[PDB]
């Protein structure tokens, strides 16, 4: 139960001029062991979350030069010294450490007017409420039983942000989340290496679409970062 700070959720800038935001935590991140998992992503409207950055100051590959994570004890922040095109989107910050995880209720950042590997995941499921589904996720460019990797889930709700779900393991060790009432219960087809995720009993405020995220090796801290074109849910 680890609540990460909003931040300041609004964010118009023009172009070239310098930008920040901030990640503030409720309790100590700092996880047994002595590592603090914190990453950022970004959301363009159109597509799948896409990490920014891996262990706090550390920052992901193909990611441009300009990043800072900042983040120090409870307090976070990412700086971003020239704006450009691309750069525009949705900031969310996320903790990969104590328990059940979570992001911020992320930033919008939006220009001020004026003057290989893949994962596939299953088709669109509309169902009447009270029923039970089972979506896919199929990996490929790597193995899923190597060391240090697993698959976790993650579920985006329009309108009340970003919300984590459930996680396996390489080792097959699956955690779930506890808001979910254990209703959830992963599967995995090792042989075609697909990842299935069952929910049971829907209701209206499971409707939402779901995305599949791999935690990556060691060498990534255990950070999404690849993920799934996500699936979409639908009650009647």
């Amino acid at each position: 139960d680890i609540v990460m700070t909003q931040t300041p959720s609004s964010l118009p800038v023009s172009l070239g001029d310098q930008a920040s935001i901030s990640c503030r935590s409720s309790q100590s991140i700092v996880h047994s062991n002595g590592n603090t998992y914190l990453e950022w992503y970004l959301q363009k409207p159109g597509q799948s979350p896409k990490l920014l950055i891996y262990k706090v100051s550390n920052r992901f590959s193909g990611v441009p030069d300009r990043f800072s994570g900042s983040g120090s004890g409870t307090d976070f922040t990412l700086k971003i010294s020239r704006v450009e095109a691309e750069d525009l989107g949705i900031y969310y910050c996320f903790q990969g450490s104590l328990v059940p995880p979570t992001f911020g209720a992320g930033t919008k950042l939006e220009l001020k007017r004026g003057g290989q590997v893949q994962l596939q995941q299953s088709g669109p499921e509309d169902v009447k409420p009270g029923a039970s589904v089972k979506i896919s996720c199929k990996a490929s460019g790597y193995s899923l039983t190597t060391k240090g990797m697993g698959v976790n889930w993650v579920k985006q709700s329009p309108g009340k942000g970003l919300e984590w779900l459930a996680h396996i393991y390489w080792d097959d060790d699956k955690r779930y989340n506890p808001s979910l009432k254990s209703r959830a219960t992963l599967t995995v087809d090792k042989s075609s290496s697909t990842v299935y995720l069952e929910l049971r009993s829907l209701t209206s405020e499971d409707s939402s679409v779901y995305y599949c995220a791999r935690r990556g090796g060691s060498s990534h801290y255990y950070a999404m970062d690849y993920w799934g074109q996500g699936t979409t849910v639908t009650v009647s």
